[PDB]
């Protein structure tokens, strides 16, 4: 359970992401894909991208980054009352896209990285800890729905 203080740190930094959702979305997906190449293989859409330059030139990758961050933003702004928003996301990522929970850990790390790079004055250690807790809560609750469906492993 995050506290109200910790939610405020999280959503203070997130409001700054909302000024440039596409740029953030691109940097995070590129970092995920470079740090953890296995994750790119889950996207038939992107698996032709062999260089960081080709990834940064891809409009379709930048489109997907906005889709991911708008959905994450929607869940963060529920401050933990996010069951309606997580159900479909867990359902599709377990059963259709086949994404292990650990790759959700990876993209959490890439999101923390990108926010520290772009918003260092709003993303000190308090706010880093709080964002980590929010992202853990997202992963806990998706993992519980994986388990229900037979995909926690
Ligand atoms: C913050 C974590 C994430 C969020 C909020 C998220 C959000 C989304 C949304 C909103 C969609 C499209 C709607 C849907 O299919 O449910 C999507 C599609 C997809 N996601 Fe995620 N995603 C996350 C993490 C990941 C990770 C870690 C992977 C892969 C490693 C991944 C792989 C996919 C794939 C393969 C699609 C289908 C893309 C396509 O071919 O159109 N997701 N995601």
């Amino acid at each position: 359970v995050l506290s109200e203080g910790e939610w405020q740190l999280v959503l203070h930094v997130w409001a700054k992401v909302e000024a440039d959702v596409a740029g953030h979305g691109q940097d995070i997906l590129i970092r995920l894909f470079k740090s953890h190449p296995e994750t790119l293989e889950k996207f038939d859409r992107f698996k032709h991208l062999k260089t960081e330059a080709e990834m940064k030139a891809s409009e379709d990758l930048k489109k997907h980054g906005v889709t991911v961050l708008t959905a994450l933003g929607a869940i963060l702004k529920k401050k933990g009352h996010h069951e309606a928003e997580l159900k479909p996301l867990a359902q599709s990522h377990a059963t259709k896209h086949k994404i292990p929970i650990k790759y959700l850990e990876f993209i959490s790390e890439a999101i923390i990285h990108v926010l520290h790079s772009r918003h260092p004055g709003d993303f000190g250690a308090d706010a880093q800890g709080a964002m980590n807790k929010a992202l853990e809560l997202f992963r806990k609750d998706i993992a519980a729905k994986y388990k229900e469906l037979g995909y926690q492993g």
